[PDB]
Formats: structure tokens, C-alpha cells, sequence
């Protein structure tokens, strides 16, 4: 869907900066510091997941530039392990929010933002 | 969820491109220049029904910048009425994609993007 790689970088970016707000806009009810509504979580999630689908298709072939490391194409099963984890890790916190249950939550928000901070470690420039 | 006006700037601009790109990817396939399946199109119009729910909270109050005339603010009901307009036609456009019918979803494409561009022209700045 993108004329010109700018094109895929720019969606990237953009799905990666929503993912992101969704995700860490729920740090203050993990940490307990505002309330934790049930259905609210549940709903955020849900968006979260659509979100966190988002990015990869970005990365085709042809798409190099942003703060992509080149080594995203050269590696591609190992950049999919990673992109695939994370979303393994998406499913679990989804299902601590629907569950409705702020311990489940706790623990699956913790392993989705190791999962983010994995694949940053290795696949985006300083 | 945004800790200055700056990142709800941020945050609605990168909805609105992705948003956007949702939208756009289909132009080739409502013109018959590239294959209608329908399938496909249901997955998208899916991904672009969300899409299109996020940007408007992030033009809360104090949330002013970008290219987002004044205007926004000053005439919220109004503001509203555009938004509430273009995500009703969001509904036709999943109801033409779900129906996997091409000639509605061609009528449901046109009234989307009339709708995009009436709160262009009012409300966005040159
Ligand atoms: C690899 C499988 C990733 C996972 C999982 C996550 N991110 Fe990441 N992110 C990745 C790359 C390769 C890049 C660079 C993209 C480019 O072309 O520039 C990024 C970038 C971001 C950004 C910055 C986006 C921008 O506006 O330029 C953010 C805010 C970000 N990533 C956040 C983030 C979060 C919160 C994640 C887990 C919820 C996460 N990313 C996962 C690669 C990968
Ligand atoms: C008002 C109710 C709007 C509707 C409906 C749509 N858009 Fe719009 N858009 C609107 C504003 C006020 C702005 C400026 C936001 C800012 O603070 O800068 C925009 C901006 C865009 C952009 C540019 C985003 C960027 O990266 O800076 C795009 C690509 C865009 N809008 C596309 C678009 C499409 C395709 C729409 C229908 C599917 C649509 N917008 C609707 C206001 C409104």
C-alpha cells in the first residue's frame, strides 16, 4: 500500500506511536497510582491488540530507513520471532483484561513491555 | 493519557495517517484497478472502523497546535456534528464490506471521503 519507502517508514512510525500511547497510558493503573476499571482496560486492550498487529507489514522488502537497523531484512525469520513473541505476549495481556483481573494484568503488561524493550535492543538504531 | 498538548498533537496526527492509509490503500480496488476480494476488504474496513474512532480525544481541551484550526474548540458541537457524520458513513462502509458487495461499497467509499474533506475545509488549517 506505499508508493515510495518513505511511505512504509511513515506508516510505521505512526502505528508504532499509537501502539505505544495505548500501551503506556495503562502504566498509572498498573502501578495502582489512578483506579482500575475493568471494562475501561478491557476496552483499551482491544485496541491495543488491532494496534499491535499493525507495524510489521511496514517492514516489507524495499521499506529500509527511520531508525529501522538494517538488520531487520538480513535476519527476517529471527526479526519475526521477535514481532511474533510480542504478539504472543499481546494475547496474554488481553486475556488478563478480559478476565478482568488487575494481578493477570500486572504480570502480562510487564512481559508485553519486555517484549518491546527485546526487540528495540536489537532491531532499532540508537 | 498525554502529559503536554505537543503529544495529543502527536497522537491524533499519527491516527490520522493511519487512519488515512486504510482508507487510500482501497482507492485501486473501488476504481476496479486492482481485484476485489472480498475478504480482504472486510479485514481492512475492521482495521480502519478503529482507526477512525481515535483521533477526536485527542483534540481534548488545552490539546491546541498542529494543523488543527482554532475553530475546533470554539465550535465543539459543531466539531462533533462532522466527526458523528463521518464515522456514521465509517458504519455504511462496514456494512458494504461485510455484505461483500462492490457497488455498495463504492457508494459507502465516496460518502467517506466527502466526509473527510467537509472537515478538511472547515477545520484544518492550510
Ligand atoms: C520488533 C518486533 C518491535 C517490537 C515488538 C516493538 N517495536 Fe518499537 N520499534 C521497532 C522498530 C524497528 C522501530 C523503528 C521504526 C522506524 O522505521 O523508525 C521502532 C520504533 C518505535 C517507536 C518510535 C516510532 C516513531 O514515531 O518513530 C516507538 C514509540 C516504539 N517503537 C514503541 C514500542 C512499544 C511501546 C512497543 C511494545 C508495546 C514496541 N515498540 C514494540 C521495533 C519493535
Ligand atoms: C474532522 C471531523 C475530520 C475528519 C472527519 C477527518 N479529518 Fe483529517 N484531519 C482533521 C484535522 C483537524 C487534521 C489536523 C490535525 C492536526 O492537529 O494537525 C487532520 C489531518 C489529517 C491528515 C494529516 C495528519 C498528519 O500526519 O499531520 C491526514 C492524512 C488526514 N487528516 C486524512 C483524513 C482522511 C483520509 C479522512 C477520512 C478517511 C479524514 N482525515 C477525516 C480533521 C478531520
Amino acid at each position: 500500500q506505499f508508493a515510495k519507502p518513505e511511505d512504509a517508514v511513515k506508516y510505521r512510525q505512526s502505528a508504532l506511536t499509537l501502539m505505544a500511547s495505548h500501551f503506556g497510558r495503562m502504566t498509572p493503573v498498573v502501578k495502582g497510582q489512578a483506579p482500575y476499571d475493568a471494562a475501561q482496560i478491557k476496552a483499551n486492550v482491544e485496541v491495543l491488540k488491532t494496534l499491535s498487529a499493525l507495524p510489521w507489514a511496514a517492514f516489507g522488502p524495499g521499506t529500509e530507513g527511520g531508525d529501522a537497523r538494517p538488520e531487520i531484512w538480513s535476519d527476517a525469520a529471527s526479526f519475526k520471532q521477535k514481532q511474533q513473541a510480542f504478539q504472543d505476549n499481546i494475547v496474554k495481556l488481553s486475556a488478563a483484561a478480559d478476565a478482568g483481573d488487575l494481578d493477570k494484568l500486572r504480570a502480562a503488561f510487564g512481559d508485553v513491555g519486555a517484549s518491546c524493550k527485546a526487540c528495540h535492543d536489537a532491531y532499532e538504531k540508537k
